[PDB]
């Protein structure tokens, strides 16, 4: 069975005082192929590229993407880097080097064993408007909108498969 | 063997304006045992149980965490839902039942084969000092901040063995 409420409730603390101003800053995600999941991400989803970190020795690249205005990205390199790594809410999209070109090589979207990680998920003003533009624009459905029992509620894929969520927090269905 | 900054800008497009009040609200992890994990995210890492969700048929439960403050939850049953799923960054863990009674169970966490989601990560005001702290309660590293490649960032893992990274922004430039 499932916790009750109270249950639940009682497996919680109060936020310890050091625990002061932590915020929850990024969630990673290997990619196959920057080029494709950048034009995905952007051009698809309306998230912003805000900073891209490359370390030759150990052959790999950062992308980091957000809902964050282009504008407010700062121009100088440091303070670049301290406000990006500072935003609510943002996508680091890991390239290591060389897997685009491999044939055998692909992630694991971890919604097939074994299973762990299951979807990031995107809340927009109206699921059906979203989706609608979702496929003029080509993208692969892992649920439509009014598939299955609950309505309203949508899964697409990226370019290596991750599941994403289109809700809307206004017109979730009853529990 | 990465993009150049110019080839990473030339696949991006700027976002389309229907895309402009979309958020990035969750990020996905099934749990084995909940009990554990609301302990470790509330108590080890300060965040709140803002919502959570119940589905008997489908034998599931879902439970929000996020860094917001208990007081802002509202008291009207449908204007939580509305509030708790339009909160930025916040943490889906899923309880399928019945998997805390099963020893040949567990999740995957994606950082070994089959790869693909890493991480999430965590904005503090000091790595070192949440990191002392972390050692104290005994939390399982990954990565103490001054082992491994790069010193002054972290790794530590929760109960299913899902990574954590702990960083401060305002240092990030400087490693
Ligand atoms: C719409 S569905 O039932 O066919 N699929 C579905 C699946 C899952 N996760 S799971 C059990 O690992 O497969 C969560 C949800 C889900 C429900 C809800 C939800 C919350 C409150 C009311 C109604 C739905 C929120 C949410 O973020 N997610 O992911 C939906
Ligand atoms: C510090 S380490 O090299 O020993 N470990 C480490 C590992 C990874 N991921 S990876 C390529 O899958 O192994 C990312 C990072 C990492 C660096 C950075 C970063 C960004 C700017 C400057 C310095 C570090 C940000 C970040 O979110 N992450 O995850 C660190
Ligand atoms: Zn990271
Ligand atoms: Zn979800």
């Amino acid at each position: 069975g499932g916790l009750t409420d109270e249950a639940a409730l009682s497996c919680c603390s109060d936020a310890d005082p050091s625990t002061k101003d932590f915020l929850l800053q990024q969630t990673m995600l290997r990619v196959k192929d920057p080029k494709k999941s950048l034009d995905f991400y952007t051009r698809v989803l309306g998230m912003t590229l805000i900073q891209k970190c490359d370390f030759p020795i150990m052959k790999f690249s950062l992308y980091f993407l957000a809902y964050e205005d282009k504008n407010d990205i700062p121009k100088e390199k440091d303070e670049k880097i301290a406000w990006a790594l500072s935003r609510k809410a943002t996508l680091e999209l890991t390239h290591n080097w060389g897997t685009e070109d491999d044939e055998t090589q692909s992630y694991h979207n971890g919604n097939s064993d074994p299973r762990g990680f299951g979807h990031i998920g995107i809340a927009v003003p109206d699921v059906y408007s979203a989706c609608k533009r979702f496929e003029e624009l080509g993208v692969k459905f892992v649920k439509k909108p009014d598939d299955g029992k609950m309505k309203g509620l949508a899964f697409i894929q990226d370019p290596d498969g991750y599941w994403i969520e289109i809700l809307n927090p206004n017109k979730m269905a009853t529990l």
